[PDB]
């Protein structure tokens, strides 16, 4: 049949990363493309045609690490860059302090309550990340 | 107070690619990354502790294209490869055909409705993408 009017979901994707690359699309924008969800509207009369095609990506994840202040853990930092670490928690005073050894010198984290928020400093080498959590 | 208890929404994020770059994580996982939101909650019984951390990032766009059969029309590939060709879709039969004319060779689609699904194939150079459709 010649009649493609409808709301359609795509189900399966084939090469998609091969016809990508033939069209030397940076491998970054493959790596989004290959993950989306497309949706195909199409309104057809006759020989007319209009499509609109909407493409989603999603991400979640989810990372949980459980241990005991003062206990090394090994750590798997699979919502990062995905290393293992050997981690030691203790305590500072009130602040929660982490050492993560491994191939990365200098690594690790603080953690403390201050006002009402949650202050969390990540380093690794120069780089320090500071970040602030509110209570939900 | 070392009561780290609760359910925390970040609200500030600062060096966050910094720290990143630093631990070898590519400028594709990075954009992705400083747009997630991140919600904790900490599960602290004494020097036991439980963190289950949550990110997510949801992105969408959108394509239209409005074209007649038999009447060639300028195409930009955005969301692709953003490059402008010459698009020409006939039938052949009843699959939908269009040429792609531009830079890339041997450029263009296939679409056609076989049972209740719709089938599209994607070539460029050597490389063909097949996708299935099914009906919302």
């Amino acid at each position: 049949t010649r009649d493609q009017n409808g709301t359609w979901e795509m189900e399966s994707n084939e090469n998609f990363e091969g016809y990508m690359k033939a069209l030397d699309i940076d491998f970054c924008t493959r790596k989004i493309a290959v993950r989306c969800t497309q949706t195909k509207v199409i309104d057809q009369d006759g020989d007319n045609f209009k499509d609109k095609t909407t493409s989603t990506f999603h991400h979640h994840r989810n990372y949980d690490v459980d241990f005991t202040v003062g206990v090394e853990f090994d750590e798997y930092t699979k919502s990062l860059d995905n290393r293992h670490v050997k981690a030691l928690v203790t305590w500072e005073g009130d602040v929660l302090v982490c050492v993560q050894k491994g191939e990365k010198e200098n690594r690790g984290w603080k953690k403390w309550i201050e006002g009402d928020k949650l202050y969390l400093e990540l380093t690794c080498g120069d780089q320090v990340c500071r970040q602030v959590f509110k209570k939900k």
